[PDB]
């Protein structure tokens, strides 16, 4: 959308603030231009180390003036890379902490009927989360990062032209002969990369369905066959994955062997403007290295232009919402006060319409009258819009034509704070805060006393149940310190809305919650707060109103009668049928937040993005998202498992790290010609420095042509290896899924978008942990050690020197690359408890608004964000000092190595180009080093979170389908018989839908178990098949247990209809045999014609052929179940499981199952169950299911004989229409 500019993100910044973005500026550009100073300091050392080879007394001072120069550059890095970290972090908190407390000030004063739960506030509560850490991370410490590389690039072009400008000209116009050639390998592989993604949709939507629609992959037994259509669509990515890793042996090898043929370039014309007296062999040491590391330092100011634009994207949809004028205000001089208030509130001719969509007219001309010290009802049938009532009298809205008078006073001539502090509001489902049970009675009313509260604590039933609670009355709500976590809350508003003492009393629906004897105690608690108090009830069920004086009834924008319940009773007008209507009868934002955060995990930091949930009922609970580090679950032995599956390919690691050994020789044969070509340039014979100078270049040039062929064995072998791996894992993975219990399925994290992401994007990242970490593991460990063999054979002396000082040279580099990632580290884990307080003072604002408690979570913000903040004084302090130190161990170290060597030369031990060499070979080798040591954690520390997916291989399923030590099925003439079995769903099992349940079925016969308003009906069939198992008792079928069967050889004679049918991608051709394997062409048309659609399918366009599931032709719902009662008929089961149930037919004129119903019986065993009285004739027996248990039994015949039973009730039921 729109965007700010990169200023004014900078415009929270007071006088403290513009004084660590200086001093964090000059800090910046004197350490960016410190590292071609190294190379002015090393370059005119080796001129007095190295002219004076005949005058012994001139080398030792000529090095000791140079080396003490080591340590005052070790000086002004240590001071300075100190005060760009610790100025860029500190003040990137403080001016993002002011946009927090200026964001919740803002989302505190808009109107209340902003916030409708349409995804309005579901990006309040987002914007606080993420979007303020996008622009926390783009000005804080990647703008430090910025200033230095940029002044790196300004001054390695002018430390390179003052020495030797014809050299710094050839260096730079190599540097677009390199980028190019590595701009190419990049282009080629991303497009191998979206090929990759493409090739694999077509098999993204096979294990999409059959976890989807796994009821009927169990039903019918084809849970062999979604793999063999899984396992033929995953070979297409296999052979697309061979060629992008030979798309990366030849990117990478024709780029080290460009540059190769680029130090051949610049080390011939060194070496021909020296011998015509030009320069020397210390102003073309500066010359060259100063113009590429001054030149390939804009790779890097240049990579963090991305966070910049993020930074810029999100800030403005935070700065749209801090200055939006809102409507509805205090006025603190137009505003009026009374005294003495009655309560008389009149909706005189009020109009109403949602600023949603103002399409409805809730409230055309509506006119009631509330007297004083009474007790009225607002009471409709349907959609009356009236719960409308008491979100109007709080002024969340307004009526946009009309007037509302409190005494004969226009309620928009009142402050919100003599109106608000009057009315007292109970409603659904209230908010707790997550702070003590103090705390929240202390919300009605601020600070009074201590004995108030138990007063009012004592008027609503709650003085008791939290004294037995084992705190006195100090019991954090939120997390479960001690669980008062029953339906029967303290429903607290009860005890906030008497303590406040209001003169209004705004009730509301607050019986939702399944009423039993614990809802019958707050019943006659709110009988005892409504005394003396102009109250509404806004009542939906009718039961709760019954002895009430007056009741007024409204309809349709209007109110169309009034008057007490015996003459309400009376006339039958428009409330005789809502009676009969009473006869006849959060965890969305959690989903929400996440699929909004779906769509861009795919790459935001890990440390920058959370995670969503809903926890308890005391908050919204979110964890940090480096939940990483925390977990630590892999099981211990997993780099060894993962060695044992991809051990059919021995021959392509044996032949790769024979690829990968070769690579390590490049490292230190770079380091050696480089470092014998230094010793040349000091020669003063100019025909013995020609010839061997010719033979510098034929080596650089013989070894950019051995790494382009051992680049390629490297990379195409360890990727055959690695996608032999990731696809025997997919097979390994879906075949483990499909054989748990389908409750299993059931849960909140196993629907099928979370579950088919982990065959997506955690089986492909097992290739970057067992192949990806021994490649640069076998290259950097043969490069480390054949550069300690040559070392320790051209002088052992100073290299013994080197072995104690490299401590101190791999972790001055180890600190160097934690840099480029920043110092800050997890900064969405520090400002966690921060959010969840802003983030329940958003969806809660209906009570918040109301109690005018809207100064109190202002100052548990504010008073609570002084944590993350000496969090990150503490941090930056550190952080920047312990950088800033171990670069003085760096430059301050090779000032003694230097000495050292320069002293062994005056005493005739060493010469020259002994110590060079030992120096180049052992300080390029420490930087690899440090990378080993980088990579160390992760492979001890669990892999990480997307290798740790064992728990789908290792995990032991509940009901086994496959068993050896198991009788088997061969003819099942139909027993079906219950014992005595309870039974509820593992999702909720407090709920018991069975209890002690008992069924008798016969062979040859039906039944057909009755709706009973859905008492549990639906689960005998899914226990007839083993989709659930009971908790006690035992299911008998053919006079053997049912969990004592082969179940896969069971379910091939038991097949149902499902409620709502469903079908795959494909033909209906497949999708009718995909009950009976076999079937071809003689039974396929049988069984077409016996719920027809046969006319229906011989008028279409390829015979039989057309995509039906998905991305096909859409047919209707009574279309679809001609389609399944074909599947029913050709597989010829023995034991039919039809059903019906939450009114599904979704036909007119119903005829798709009247021909099934009366045909497919005829030879069959059938079990069904509807909810309708009406098509369950079966003619031999009928039960009737009540609270688990059958109460009456017997057929049509003896059923309705009875005068009344508990079917005759039924029978009203049909009249109900």
């Amino acid at each position: 959308e729109q965007s700010l500019p990169f200023f004014k993100l900078f415009s929270f910044a007071d006088k403290f603030d513009y004084l660590l973005m200086f001093v964090g500026s000059l800090g910046a550009i004197v350490h960016g231009s410190s590292m071609p100073v190294f190379f002015l300091l090393f370059g005119q050392m080796v001129n007095g180390f190295g002219k004076n080879q005949m005058d012994l007394h001139q080398m030792v001072h000529e090095v000791s003036r140079y080396s003490l120069y080591f340590v005052y550059l070790g000086l002004v890095v240590c001071f300075s890379s100190y005060a760009e970290i610790a100025c860029w972090m500190y003040s990137g908190e403080r001016q993002v902490a002011a946009l927090r407390k200026k964001y919740l000030e803002a989302v505190l004063k808009q109107d209340v009927g902003f916030f409708d739960t349409d995804a309005r506030t579901g990006d309040i509560v987002f914007s606080v989360s993420t979007d303020t850490l996008l622009v926390q991370d783009a000005i804080s410490e990647k703008v430090g990062n910025f200033i230095h590389y940029l002044s790196t690039f300004l001054a390695g072009l002018v430390v390179g032209f003052v020495s030797a400008w014809k050299l710094a000209l050839l260096s730079v116009a190599v540097i677009p002969g390199i980028a190019f050639a590595g701009g190419l390998y990049a282009y080629t592989l991303t497009g191998i990369t979206s090929k990759s993604r493409e090739s694999y949709a077509n098999a993204g939507v096979i294990a999409e369905q059959a976890i989807a629609q796994v009821r009927t992959v169990y039903s019918y037994v084809g849970e062999s066959k979604a793999l063999n259509a899984y396992s033929d669509a995953i070979q297409y990515t296999l052979k697309l994955g061979y060629k992008a890793g030979m798309a990366k042996g030849l990117g990478l090898g024709c780029t080290y062997g460009i540059a190769c043929m680029s130090w051949a370039l610049v080390f011939w014309y060194a070496g021909v403007f020296i011998r015509n007296g030009q320069t020397d062999g210390g102003k073309a040491f500066t010359a060259i290295f100063s113009a590429i590391v001054g030149g390939m330092s804009l790779g890097q100011s240049f990579s963090n232009l991305g966070a910049f634009s993020k930074g810029k994207a999100a800030g403005y949809k935070l700065m749209e919402i801090i200055n939006q004028r809102p409507t509805i205000i205090q006025d603190p001089l137009d505003g009026k006060c009374l005294d003495q208030v009655h309560g008389n509130i009149e909706f005189k001719d009020v109009t109403f319409s949602y600023p949603s969509r103002p399409d409805v007219m809730i409230f055309r001309n509506f006119n009631i009258f509330f007297p004083s010290g009474k007790t009225v009802a607002v009471v409709g049938g349907s959609g009356s819009g009236k719960s409308t009532v008491v979100s109007l009298i709080e002024r969340f809205y307004d009526p946009n034509s009309g007037q509302i008078l409190l005494d004969g006073v226009e309620i928009k001539t009142l402050q919100l704070k003599f109106l608000r502090e009057q009315i007292g509001l109970v409603n659904q489902e209230p908010a707790l805060f997550a702070t003590t049970i103090l705390e929240n009675i202390l919300y009605g009313k601020p600070d009074a006393t201590m004995v108030e509260v138990e007063a009012a604590a004592s008027a609503a039933n709650a003085h008791s149940f939290i004294t037995l609670l084992p705190k006195g009355y100090d019991t954090q709500v939120g997390e479960r310190g001690v669980q008062l976590s029953g339906g029967q809350k303290q429903r607290i508003a009860i005890a906030r809305a008497m303590l406040k003492d209001p003169k209004i009393l705004l009730l509301d629906e607050a019986t939702s919650a399944l009423d039993a004897s614990s809802e019958s105690i707050v019943q006659e608690a709110l009988d005892r707060v409504m005394v003396g108090r102009t109250t509404v009830v806004v009542a939906h069920r009718l039961c709760t109103i019954r002895n009430v004086d007056s009741i007024a009834v409204i309809q349709q924008g209007q109110v169309v009668e009034t008057g007490t319940h015996e003459e309400l009773i009376a006339k039958s007008g428009a409330y005789a049928s809502l009676i009969r209507f009473q006869e006849m009868v959060s965890t969305r934002l959690s989903h929400s937040l996440s699929t909004k955060s779906l769509s861009l995990r795919s790459g935001s930091l890990r440390n920058l993005s959370y995670s969503y949930s809903t926890g308890a009922d005391g908050r919204i609970e979110m964890i940090s998202n480096a939940e990483t580090d925390r977990k630590t679950r892999a099981p211990e032995n997993y780099f060894y498992r993962l060695l044992k599956l991809n051990s059919p390919e021995w021959p392509y690691s044996i032949m790769g790290a024979v690829g990968s050994i070769l690579s390590g020789f490049i490292g230190p044969t770079f380091a050696i010609v480089m470092s014998n070509m230094i010793e040349v340039f000091y020669y003063t014979d100019y025909d013995s420095m020609e010839r061997k100078t010719k033979e510098y270049v034929f080596i650089y040039i013989g070894a950019g042509l051995y790494a382009v062929g051992a680049y390629l064995i490297q990379h195409y072998f360890f990727s055959i290896m690695g996608e032999n791996l990731t696809t025997r894992v997919r097979r390994m993975m879906l075949s483990a899924i499909l054989r748990n219990e389908v409750g299993w399925f059931d849960e909140d994290e196993h629907n099928s978008s979370l579950i088919a992401a982990r065959l997506a994007t955690d089986a492909a990242d097992v290739k970057s942990a067992i192949a990806e970490r021994i490649s640069v593991i076998l290259q950097n460990m043969t490069s480390l050690l054949t550069s300690f063999i040559v070392a320790f054979i051209v002088e052992w002396r100073v290299s013994l020197l080197i072995l104690g000082t490299f401590p101190l040279l791999v972790l001055a580099n180890f600190a160097q690359q934690l840099s480029l990632k920043g110092f800050a580290g997890d900064t969405a884990k520090a400002h966690a408890k921060t959010s969840m307080i802003a983030g329940e003072g958003v969806s809660n604002i209906r009570t918040v608004a109301a109690f005018n408690a809207q100064s109190k979570i202002l100052s548990l913000f504010c008073h609570e964000l002084r944590v993350p903040q000496k969090r990150s004084l503490y941090r930056s302090q550190t952080s920047g000092f312990l950088f800033g130190l171990s670069q003085l161990a760096l430059y301050g170290s090779e000032a003694l190595i230097l000495w050292y060597g320069a002293h062994l030369v005056s005493k005739g031990v060493s010469t020259f180009s002994k110590v060079i060499k030992v120096f180049v070979v052992l300080v390029i080798t420490a930087n690899s080093v440090a990378e080993t040591v980088s990579l160390a954690p992760e492979i001890i520390r669990g892999g990480e979170a997307v290798g740790s997916v064992f728990s789908v291989l290792d995990r032991q399923t509940r009901i086994d389908p496959d068993d050896a030590d198991a009788d088997p099925v061969e003819t099942i003439r139909g027993d079906i018989e219950f014992r005595h079995v309870d039974f509820a769903y593992p999702s909720r099992p407090d709920v018991m839908v069975f209890r002690d349940f008992n069924l008798r079925i016969r062979a040859g016969h039906s039944q057909a178990l009755v709706g009973a308003s859905g008492s549990g009906k639906s689960s005998v069939i899914a226990m007839i098949e083993r989709f659930y198992d009971p908790l006690a008792g035992k299911v008998m079928i053919d006079g053997k247990d049912i969990r004592r069967l082969n179940l896969k050889s069971l379910r091939l004679k038991i097949g149902l209809v499902q409620q709502e049918p469903a079908l795959f991608a494909a033909t209906i051709f497949d999708n009718i045999a995909y009950g009976k394997d076999g079937a071809t062409e003689s039974e396929v048309i049988d069984a077409a014609r016996a719920a027809n659609a046969h006319g229906f399918i011989s008028g279409l366009p390829e015979g039989y052929k057309t995509p039906v599931g998905e991305r096909g032709v859409q047919l209707s719902g009574g279309q679809k179940q001609r389609i399944a009662i074909a599947r029913a008929v050709l597989k010829n089961p023995t034991v039919l499981l039809l059903d019906e149930a939450t009114s599904a037919l979704d036909a007119e004129s119903e005829c798709v199952l009247q021909e099934a119903l009366e045909r497919l019986m005829r030879g069959r065993t059938t079990v069904v169950v509807a909810h309708r009285l009406s098509t369950i004739r079966g003619v031999d027996c009928i039960g009737v299911i009540q609270d688990g248990r059958i109460v009456e039994q017997g057929s049509h015949s003896e059923l309705v004989s009875r005068p009344e039973g508990a079917y005759s009730r039924l029978l009203q039921l049909q009249t109900h229409r």
